[PDB]
């Protein structure tokens, strides 16, 4: 075959970042699925090459393993499907056609590769063991790789949701108001809370919108990434209030801040389950150290870091801990955070 | 001379890091002037000579400036001191009264080392520019250097304060009311926060004692220390707040939360200030980037650092700024971190 010859050339590329304006102006009323497909017939195997390239600079320990030959596998069939829609014309609105089911076909593809991963990490600790050296590797190739498949995942969303005027440009939504989200991740962790627990503790919300007091606080974002980080923030915080509580009858309710500056959106998630030793926080983000025969934490730091933001932990051990969101404010500066395969 | 042969002796040794427990035992009913002596003539000569031998290792367009030069003129001329005590013999009281005399003169050599390498930094800036690499290179060697200076004066202290049935052991508190400290380090930035600004915000402070409710929170540790950290940062919480409220009339309030632990023990200290874009707070521990024609942040996390501690913020633009001291709980985890000169 000629795998390797396709990710020798498209590794030379570098990945071209794209902020969320640049995002949402394509995709809006200027959207042509003409000139979409052909940024994207180029961009993805570039993405895809960077980190199959990068998949091929592991220790054939690892790269030999089960885990890694098998998502290589997948990256290798997903970029020989881009491969065949080089030579094609974009003035057919067959070969357009096809492209957006090849995309599709690729996304279901690449589904099942967290908990892939999760088996590879515990695959690796009981052959070498758990040391600080083999924690930093597994950590440094994992941020990328997933980091890496965000933004492939947010490439194809993109085209295939347009492609198919709405208020919403494909996973983005221009008019994101954080507050809803916040209480959304909050309803379905207290569904599930209440299920298992038979108790939960209430939510609330505050604003501060430092220009504007008055008005409600909107951002350009995508919703199901601030969910998805969200939603892991309440159910820890969750777990935590009740656990610490079980020989109690009061049950502390979980306080969430959404701050709006000139820069950053911030969101501080507050709850008083009992907090966690500074010991054990740094090591809440490691996937090595949160593997058993649990990457709510590591992957919720990727989906804020994507955008140029982060997601930070501060604990008091005894009392509680807080959890805090930083995005960017304005959409110029919301721009993809990729990993570009170097020397 | 012999200065360079007494660095590389003494260097090839690695410093012996010591527990809050052990100076409180060592320095108690047991504590014995010479034995102090033996070990201090030969600890102090092996810390200098493992510092002195990183700054000989600085590129010679640093190691040739004259803020460098001086300050290793005064740790030469420190090493050489302790030298003459190497054959003297223990037993002989004038011999321990000699040392302790040496030892002042030390301390009182080195005490303007703070704005001398303010200086050192700002030549820098001027004369090689404010690269990224610059200032974790900057980064890298002040916080040792700083640390290793703490940790020496921290033996000295030792040694000269106990060697002159008390309840301080030296300059250690074997029943540091941290709230107490709050209120005094409170108490003296409130002073000078009336004098430039006719305004100052309360203070608040919340007790947490997880396994004792009831009893006032107590520790060991230097108090020096734990009031210079909350020093630095009533000052800053207060600046910010004042300023952020001027054309405003409530002031709101600083306040303190002080949890006990079973392994740390927090110090959180949460202002209404406006706050800080993450983009700046990464920057408030850099000296390069502290530096103008302003050192209490990473100096204050220095001395959280130096027994196992930290100190760390997280702010919230638009609304206010958290800052957390982590402190050890327990004696027995509060060691000494030492820089130790390897290859
Ligand atoms: C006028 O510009 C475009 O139409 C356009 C241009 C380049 C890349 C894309 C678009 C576009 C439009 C809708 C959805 C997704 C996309 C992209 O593939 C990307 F933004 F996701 F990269
Ligand atoms: C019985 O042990 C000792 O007396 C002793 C032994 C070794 C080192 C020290 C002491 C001691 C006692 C009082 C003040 C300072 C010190 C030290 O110089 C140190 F702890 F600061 F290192």
């Amino acid at each position: 075959g000629s795998a390797p010859k396709y990710i020798e050339h498209f590794s030379k590329f570098s990945p071209s970042p794209l902020s969320m304006k640049q995002f949402l102006d394509f995709g809006s009323s200027n959207a042509c699925e003409k000139t979409s497909f052909t940024f994207l017939r180029q961009e993805l195997p570039v993405r895809l090459a960077n980190i199959m390239k990068e998949i091929n600079l592991l220790p054939d320990r690892v790269l030999s393993t089960p885990s890694v030959q098998l998502v290589q596998s997948w990256y290798v069939q997903s970029l020989l499907d881009i491969m065949e829609f080089l030579d094609k014309d974009p003035e057919d609105h067959r070969t357009l056609s096809q492209f957006t089911d090849a995309l599709v076909t690729i996304r279901n593809r690449h589904n099942d590769v967290v908990p892939t991963m999760a088996q590879g990490v515990l695959e690796y600790k009981d052959t070498y063991g758990d040391d600080p050296v083999s924690n930093q590797n597994i950590q440094y190739f994992l941020d990328r790789f997933y980091l890496s498949r965000i933004s492939i995942r947010m490439l194809i969303n993109q085209h295939t949701l347009i492609f198919d005027h709405p208020k919403h440009i494909g996973s983005i939504d221009p008019n994101c108001n954080v507050s809803e989200v916040v209480k959304d991740a909050y309803d379905m962790a207290k569904l599930l809370c209440d299920k298992y627990y038979m108790a939960s503790p209430d939510l609330e919300i505050q604003e501060i919108n430092a220009a504007n007091s008055k008005q409600p606080i909107h951002m350009v974002y995508v919703p199901s990434h601030l969910y998805h980080m969200l939603f892991e923030l309440f159910k820890n915080a969750m777990r935590a209030t009740v656990e610490s509580h079980e020989s109690s009858l009061i049950l502390p309710p979980i306080k969430v801040m959404v701050a709006l500056g000139e820069e950053d959106l911030s969101i501080k998630m507050s709850d008083r389950g009992g907090g966690v030793p500074l010991r054990k926080i740094e090591r809440l983000f490691s996937y090595m150290y949160s593997t058993a025969p649990g990457y709510g934490l590591p992957i919720s730091r990727l989906y804020a870091k994507y955008f140029q933001g982060d997601l930070q932990l501060f604990s008091m051990e005894g009392f509680g801990t807080d959890a805090v969101i930083y995005l960017k404010a304005l959409s110029t500066d919301s721009v993809e955070r990729l990993p570009v395969y170097n020397k």
